[PDB]
């Protein structure tokens, strides 16, 4: 028998949470539990790497927030991993557009209806042109912001919730955190506690297909050397990002839940140097948000820097890293030039560096639906959906473990009946 | 995104001798040239590993005859790569069947006139008992000689073309090495000569699909982080097998040539452990070929030991795998006891292995002695194909060697007219 009582197909955070709160259940007992995940190494959008050897980056998830994640944060303390403040909170090098607007959004703050649910452009467009407003949302460094599909409410809970914005709206008392050695730390914690219980991992298998069989259901499996491999389960959870649902048989989302779903690309870029430069400008745990195409440019103490984008800038970043190192090395040094206020023959070229674009780096529920649950089921079939789409937090590993709680719940019910 | 003169589609031997060649032509002199492979490494089924840091194994290709594989030993000496010799060319704990092998396939070998083109293990069981050849075939260590399609022809020159049962058909002639540094060091050669006269290289990228357009190619590649990419190119070489053809939309193999294609699955195991406990057994430097389910079980020096199977065998160990690192780890150690005529207590666990599964290690004509020619040409659009596969030497890294000479000549010949 290739079979299991459970099955998790993904081992990112909301899969491997969705294992932990099952094998804490006495009523998980005995019961087997498999877990898939087409990737070779557990974590998902949390990928932490040492660049160079010598420092430790995360082309991932990197951030966390005490007010806005505190089960994130007790996960961290669960498993004694330990963090450093995260100094991007403050914008030190700011410009008029970013001094003026701060004051400017409390002023639209009655868009209960007279501003309601349009679009942020179309919204703040209203109490400057058009032109003013695209200076000042340009100014938040954050493109996504001028998406049609991102309404004005949207938005401000978005720019709240970032660190390097959240001064421009009434949550500025925020605090924030990273990992020390990575939240891959956390991932590997997590992770070995699971297999300690007795769950068995697969990694490097991608599901392609489910069919319901009987009381269970059967899974057709691709490795990625090629081998096809079948699984029988009698429970099973999806763990992925609804862009992944889609990819199956499974009639997402119209089977599952009311809303649509939609998602941006990211991309991150990392350098570092022979002599940490930046240190003469002052520069060492600053950020700085610019428009051209660098967008967010962060100076981490003296031991790299790093760039983040998003939609049609992280789109660009991709596409011109295709058109080889070379020419993408370049265009970083122009536009740390221009950033700086100084000529590019002042920037030393790098050491080495590293880039990670995210083809569905954000994912998240265009809200549709009146409520929207945290985990998900199929009407007919009884499969359980987990993803931080679902929750209040999408778009953060919060949502991740507020996912995976109620859908290890939804599943226990499954066995109590 | 941009565009090239010229396409080469796969990096293994064949693609990178390809390029080489072309690149050695006047002929192409101001032409660019882009190179394209799914995988972030160059090599295809040539992967060297330095396993721990002390010992380099070879997951794929591992040895040559210059007796056979003249073109082949060549490439080494034009670029300075040391051989060493292979030792595993005879078998010393031969069983009993072991020994008549050579006198009855000696003797076999008259019948061969006539009834010859048959299965092999129809033939082999039309001079002796059944289950007389089933036990003499299965004592040769290929499970592929068990097959339909392999003939009592095709079946002689597998015998003779393999180190370590070659003296079963009087071709104790051919010497055999591997590569001192592995056969990385002459992929890495060809590519830095290739890199060093323009071409350009985009690893991760996987060709989903080519259409015509105008007098060239457009074709559509697939990143491995899912970015989309559109390539335009005026000449195009698919330097890449038989079963990655099928999967375009090429109408392969008709369009092609009149030859149909098979393919064959391979599986390596490598095992090391802190004390090199088959010394006390005179086993270093010496292969064993047993019934069990390991077929082939080397001991190199005092480094490693590894085994390696093909056909129903390699699925065995691929499907093990996949229940589990556990359970296949005590398959070996069972199975190496019982080999070594020992209890499996007296069989220490490793402290590091490895393992690589071939879904298509092997590719060749099925449609045998169709004086297929080295490489093809697509009858309308011109594409040019090159593979291993195409040539006598189906399954050697010489085939891939001829079969760019070839490719390369045609596309020089188009280039030129
Ligand atoms: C660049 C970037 C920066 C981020 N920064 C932050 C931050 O600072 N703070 C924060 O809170 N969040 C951040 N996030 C988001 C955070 O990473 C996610 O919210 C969280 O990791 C999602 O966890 P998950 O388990 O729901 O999904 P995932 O991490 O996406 O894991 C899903 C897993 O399912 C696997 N999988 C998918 N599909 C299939 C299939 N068909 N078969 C088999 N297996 C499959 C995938 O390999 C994947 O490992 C960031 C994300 C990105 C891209
Ligand atoms: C286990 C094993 C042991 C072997 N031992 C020996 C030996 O000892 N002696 C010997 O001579 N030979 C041996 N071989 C054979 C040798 O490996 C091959 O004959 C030779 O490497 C083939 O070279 P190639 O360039 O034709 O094809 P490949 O090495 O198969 O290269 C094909 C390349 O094209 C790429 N590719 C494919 N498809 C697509 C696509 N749609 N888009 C983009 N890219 C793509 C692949 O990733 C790959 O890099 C062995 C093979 C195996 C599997
Ligand atoms: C551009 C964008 C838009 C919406 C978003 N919701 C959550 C995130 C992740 C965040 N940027 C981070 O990295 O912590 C995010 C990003
Ligand atoms: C089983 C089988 C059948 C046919 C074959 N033609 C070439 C090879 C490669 C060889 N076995 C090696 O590893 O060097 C091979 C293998
Ligand atoms: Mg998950
Ligand atoms: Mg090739």
């Amino acid at each position: 028998k290739h079979s299991s009582d459970i099955c998790i197909v993904g081992a990112g955070i909301s899969g491997l949470t969705c294992a932990s709160h099952l094998l804490d259940s006495p009523a998980c007992r005995g019961l087997s539990l498999r877990i898939f995940d087409m990737q070779q190494e557990a974590g998902g959008r949390i990928r932490s790497k040492m660049l160079d050897g010598k420092a430790s980056i995360e082309l991932g998830a990197g951030r966390y927030s005490p007010q806005l994640h505190p089960h994130f944060q007790s996960a961290m303390q669960h498993y004694s991993q330990k963090s450093e403040v995260y100094p991007f909170t403050q914008l030190k090098f700011k410009s008029h557009v970013q001094q003026k607007l701060k004051r400017a959004m409390n002023e639209l703050s009655p868009r209960l209806k007279e501003h309601g649910k349009e679009s942020f452009l179309q919204f703040v467009s209203r109490y400057q042109g058009h032109d003013s407003a695209v200076g000042m949302i340009r100014s938040m460094g954050y493109d996504a912001l001028f998406l049609p599909d991102i309404s004005a409410e949207m938005a401000y809970d978005i720019v709240g919730k970032h660190p390097e914005i959240q001064s421009v709206t009434d949550n500025d008392a925020n605090q924030w955190f990273a990992a020390e050695t990575g939240f891959a730390g956390l991932i590997q914690g997590i992770k070995a506690k699971v297999k300690a219980a007795g769950a068995r991992f697969s990694l490097g298998y991608r599901l392609l297909s489910v069919r319901t069989d009987g009381d269970g259901y059967l899974l057709q499996l691709a490795g990625d050397d090629g081998w096809k491999l079948e699984h029988r389960t009698r429970h099973l959870i999806l763990a992925i990002p609804p862009s992944a649902m889609a990819g199956l048989n499974v009639d997402f989302p119209e089977a599952w839940s009311g809303a649509r779903y939609g998602s941006l690309p990211l991309f991150k870029g990392f350098l570092t140097y022979g002599e940490p430069w930046w240190l003469d400008y002052k520069l060492d745990d600053q950020v700085l948000i610019v428009d051209n195409p660098l967008r967010k440019i962060y100076f981490k103490g003296d031991k790299y820097l790093f760039f983040y984008t998003d939609s049609e800038m992280a789109n660009y970043w991709r596409g011109c890293v295709a058109e080889g190192e070379d020419g993408y090395l370049e265009q970083i040094r122009t536009h740390l030039a221009s950033a700086l206020g100084i000529v590019r023959e002042r920037i030393p070229q790098p050491l080495a560096h590293v880039h990670k674009y995210w083809a569905h780096g954000v994912e998240f529920c265009r809200d549709s639906d009146i409520d929207h649950p945290s985990a998900l089921s199929h009407r007919d079939s009884g499969i359980i959906a987990c993803s931080d789409a679902y929750t209040e937090h999408c778009g953060w590993m919060e949502g991740g473990l507020l996912s995976a709680r109620e859908a290890s719940r939804l599943l226990l019910q499954r066995i109590a009946a």
